[PDB]
């Protein structure tokens, strides 16, 4: 074993080893642990390339106690003229055919997070794509508004319409009646004893087609 | 060139170089690779700050080969005050107004996979939001259900719709008709040669509106 | 301070520290700037671990400017028979029962995208979920098409139906009265002064059930 007292330079270290090859902890109130860039403007050099052949363990850990931040932070830094069009911030590639492997996996190990699962947010003003920590979805809703239905889309720009269906709908009995209609007026479409039903906004109930 | 045939410990390491700045390889079955920490308790300092300035290749690779773990294991140490409510496991920031980076891409290059493309599932008991291998979507279904529809939604506690449009439906022409409605009764809503009908749950045929 | 004219090698290296334990820059068109190999093919071992206590900070940053590849890429290495049915290519937990934290948070800070905000393509030929930097949602649309609706789902493969409903159906009264319907035939409904109608593919307008 060899203890320098003081900061180690040189052009590379390198490691082949039964121990663990590496081990940086830092204590500090303006220092990150570690660094790692890749200077390069060019060729077929990434910052950090990491590998494990070991099945029985994640490759990579990462744990974090933010208040305000992300625990991983990703940022693409893009062009204006936009040629980064194959570019992303995350590709994940399963691979090996036969394989059960999962894409992306998000839960809450103590108990449900009051936090949204994943919010999607390109366009100004708007939730794209949310899903609440009530598990409620968003669709072009007003960004951070609560959805007002488990699940509730917006007509937003140019689109024609809300949903387009290219199959048929089934819609289950209705385990309680609707006895009101949302906000934006319109109505609710339920089905009851089999048969479809519309309650209108102005509050008038029609059996349309039966059981 | 300089060998140490035992370990080094240092105040610190740095390289500012044109080889590869390091390598580290651990062959084990009980120690990692490499850990990098920060114990800091406050401040601006993180664990690993990671930056490449080459657009050709991704400024970080991780590959793994898994069997019942994440490639990647982001865990995320909340408060029991909910004064976390503005962080987040993952944040991507897609930067540069004009950029077309995508946010997240999943693919399966060698053929699908067979499982879950994505699961949220915040909430006891239910897939909140889920993608199957096969493509199908479940909404507020029972953990690890399959879907019984292309997009399967589940009306969940007080929430008054299952499905909230502000905006119009458009169904095409069903390519089959249906000849049987769903396990929770109700029936089939589907367009045949541009007219509205439903099956109800007893077998009833009802064209509601023409072409 | 000690400064090494060459390469370093070592059994191991590690730092216990108050300045940044790790500072590895490249610059070159064909070296990484590190490389962190797990080589043991069993056991407890990952590849990398990184950990913070900082709650100001994320515990880690990524930053890239690729132009046609992930910033982040993960590749999950699997298995033909399918014996990797619980592993994930990205894993997130949010712990602590009365957290308030996210799960996958994305957005543009400098501007609206062009790219796709998530996109799960498993299935050849089509896009499984996706949705565009214009918010729109694709569910079994052919591969990089454009939703013709704010969602646009196909009923695919031996599905019955294209939505299953567990409850009710709210429908807003649309902004503008439909004067068209979808490619794909069939018709449009939608609500107008609390009424439910349906425009037909001939063109027929009618007026189903009373507000
Ligand atoms: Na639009
Ligand atoms: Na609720
Ligand atoms: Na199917």
């Amino acid at each position: 074993t060899t203890t320098f007292d003081g900061p180690v330079a040189a052009e590379r270290f390198s490691a082949d080893t039964t121990l663990e090859a590496a081990f940086l902890k830092t204590t500090s109130e303006t220092n990150h642990a570690a660094t790692i860039y890749q200077a390069g403007t060019s060729g077929d050099g990434a910052a950090l390339n990491v590998i494990s052949d070991n099945p029985g363990t994640s490759a990579m850990y990462l744990s974090g106690t933010e208040t305000a931040r992300g625990t991983l932070k990703i940022t693409h830094r893009g062009y204006a003229d936009g040629s980064d069009k194959d570019a992303a911030a995350l590709s994940l590639d399963l691979r090996v055919a036969g394989t059960a492997a999962q894409g992306i996996y998000v839960t809450a190990t103590n108990g449900p997070t009051k936090g949204n699962l994943i919010a999607l947010r390109n366009n100004t003003g708007l939730d794209d794509f949310v899903v609440k920590g009530t598990g409620r979805i968003g669709v072009g809703i007003d960004r951070a508004a609560t959805p007002r239905a488990q699940v509730h889309i917006v007509q937003r720009g140019d689109a024609l319409a809300a949903l387009l269906v290219e199959g048929s709908v089934r819609i289950g009995n209705a385990a309680t009646v609707p006895t009101s209609v949302d906000s934006s007026g319109g109505g609710a479409l339920y089905a009851s004893g089999g048969a479809l039903l519309w309650r209108g906004s102005n509050g008038t109930v029609t059996t349309i087609a039966p059981a």
